[PDB]
């Protein structure tokens, strides 16, 4: 308790089709948008009875994005942040720069719920749209592994999940 904050890092366990892949770990920006990365980090521990562990990646657009996230309908049309209903938009300050961004998907402002994406490229169009609040700190070739089981619709070929989710 005397520390200073430290931003979190938190990981994935991915599968492929049961077969483990490896582990992807997340620096998560809780020095810039708090409340957004506080949502991912509790997701991921599941440490409020619920969240990412067993959820699949259900949306993979080779080049540009890995899209998971929906723990409650698996197909990006649910998931739950932990405080019950969406949040806002909490700011716009870091940008979509590059490969390895972790940034929250929407259906529109001020509506995050659990869905988040991790681009796989620079993806500068989303900027002011999606909040971006953590980056991919180890195994973005884990995420490059998983990529090549999407499709331009965005389908997967193969099942790809978290097996299991914490905090490093």
């Amino acid at each position: 308790h005397h520390h200073h904050h430290v931003n979190p890092t938190v990981f994935f366990d991915i599968a492929v089709d049961g077969e483990p892949l490896g582990r992807v770990s997340f620096e998560l920006f809780a020095d810039k948008v708090p409340k957004t990365a506080e949502n991912f980090r509790a997701l991921s521990t599941g440490e409020k009875g619920f969240g990412y562990k067993g959820s699949c990646f259900h949306r993979i657009i080779p080049g540009f994005m890995c899209q998971g996230g929906d723990f409650t309908r698996h197909n990006g049309t649910g998931g739950k942040s932990i405080y019950g209903e969406k949040f806002e938009d909490e700011n716009f300050i870091l940008k979509h720069t590059g490969p390895g961004i972790l940034s929250m998907a929407n259906a529109g402002p001020n509506t995050n719920g659990s869905q988040f994406f991790i681009c796989t490229a620079k993806t500068k169009w989303l900027d002011g749209k999606h909040v971006v609040f953590g980056k991919v700190k180890e195994g973005m070739n884990i995420v490059e592994a998983m990529e090549r089981f999407g499709s331009r619709n965005g389908k997967t070929s193969k099942k790809i999940t978290i097996a299991d989710c914490g905090q490093l």
